[PDB]
RNA sequence: CGCCACUUCAUGGAAAUAAAUCACUCACGAAU
């Protein structure tokens, strides 16, 4: 039937994951590029389909070539014909091939003993502050951009009233204790270091384009990894391998394990995040993608979110492999982990229903919340 | 007037003292 595995994934060097006004773009190249903090959903897609084809000796090698029809045909059901594309937003099926469903990315803590690893989270941005939202006829009101909501009254759980210069609450990440979360620094699992790089030869090259850039590079302290939890077909195969996920050929390796068959990977996710959940608000774990935000702000009242870049690779069985990529013509912008979204009185049901439309996107773990 | 010699052969003090003990200039430049 469908097989379901667990994911682990181990750095072996300094990783990169970049992008957005990133090296070689052009426009003031800007050879400074940061690396983002986590792979997009579209790599671990990329990732999966990449070490499937190596599983089964049907990679593509040397300059430019060909594909016979039953080669075609096999990466079709193995893998789709065509990669992850934001226009399939609203599809109902994923469009490749084994893989059905992958969990979004989690940071995972592998301490020295039998005992099962720590997942964190994003520290949510209402976390440590209560939100009353006093409505009862015309008292206060704000308008964000020519639309009616309540007044946000924001206390410090601990009155004062909230002091932006005090909120640190987008540095942290969070994870389950006996009854008290556990705020870690996001300094002390993400270390940076940046490096200088040149063109030793030197020939006729103007500036952002002949030598000379800066890359900053991630390490992830000791005993983190990323993880991830993926469906498979069940006619297939995953092997434990080494990987390439990032830029500049950042090195993994993969431990793949088989978990205990009938286990939705969704659920066991919300079971992840069920330490975090408030009944007046929508934790969103991973980047989502509402096509109106000003119809979401409409059922929502306080939004306290962040936006996130999303761009993507656009590739088909048939592409040039060594070549420029082509890029997903549309930047699309997402909303960031640890987002709030405070709903009105009811309402909760048509906003996930909002949320949830988008059963392309909540298949590569994207619209996930709790 | 005649005759005639012996003795002694460096001790004490001063044995280095003071002034200068590194100074100025350059402390990265150009292309990338």
């Amino acid at each position: 039937m469908n097989r379901h595995y667990l994911i682990t994934l181990t750095p072996m060097d300094w990783f990169f994951f970049g992008g957005e006004r990133t090296l070689d773009d052009g426009k003031s190249a800007d050879y400074i590029s940061h690396s983002n903090k986590f792979p997009q959903q579209s790599a671990l897609l990329g990732m999966i389909r990449y070490q499937l084809l190596k599983q089964h000796n049907l990679l593509s090698q040397f300059p430019y070539t060909e594909n016979k029809p039953t080669e075609k045909e096999i990466m079709k059901t193995l893998i789709g014909e065509q990669s992850f594309r934001m226009t399939e937003r609203k599809a109902k099926s994923l469009g490749l091939g084994v893989i059905k469903q992958i969990s979004p990315l989690m940071l995972i803590e592998c301490k020295d003993d039998t005992s099962s690893r720590s997942i964190y989270f994003p520290l949510p941005l209402d976390d440590g502050y209560k939100v009353s939202f006093n409505e009862t006829s015309n008292e206060d009101k704000v308008f964000y951009n020519g639309i009616e909501c309540p007044i946000p009254n924001v206390y410090p759980a601990s009155r004062k009233f909230f002091d932006h210069k005090t909120y640190n609450n987008y540095l942290f990440w969070c994870t389950q204790g006996n009854n008290q979360i556990k705020k870690l620094l996001s300094d002390e699992i993400w270390i940076s270091k940046m490096q200088i790089g040149i063109t030793k030869h030197v020939e006729e090259g103007e500036d952002n384009d002949k030598s000379f850039y800066k890359q900053e590079f991630l390490q992830l302290k000791k005993s983190f990894i990323y993880a991830f939890y993926i469906t498979l077909s069940g006619e297939s195969e995953l092997s434990s391998d080494i990987i390439q996920l990032g830029g500049q050929r950042s090195v993994f390796r993969m431990e793949v394990e088989s978990i205990e068959e009938n286990s939705d990977i969704q659920e066991k996710y919300q079971t992840a995040a069920q330490f975090l959940t408030q009944s007046d608000r929508l934790l969103i774990l991973s980047p989502t993608y509402v096509d109106n935000l000003k119809e979401l702000s409409a059922l929502c009242n306080f939004m306290w979110s962040d936006s996130i870049v999303f761009r993507n690779i656009q590739t088909t069985n048939a592409s040039n492999f060594y070549g420029k990529p082509i890029k997903s013509s549309s930047k699309y912008h997402f909303l960031k982990p640890g987002s709030v979204l405070y709903f009105k009185q009811g309402k909760r049901k048509e906003v996930e229903k909002l949320l949830m439309d988008y059963t392309y996107l909540r298949l590569s773990g994207y619209n996930i919340y709790i």
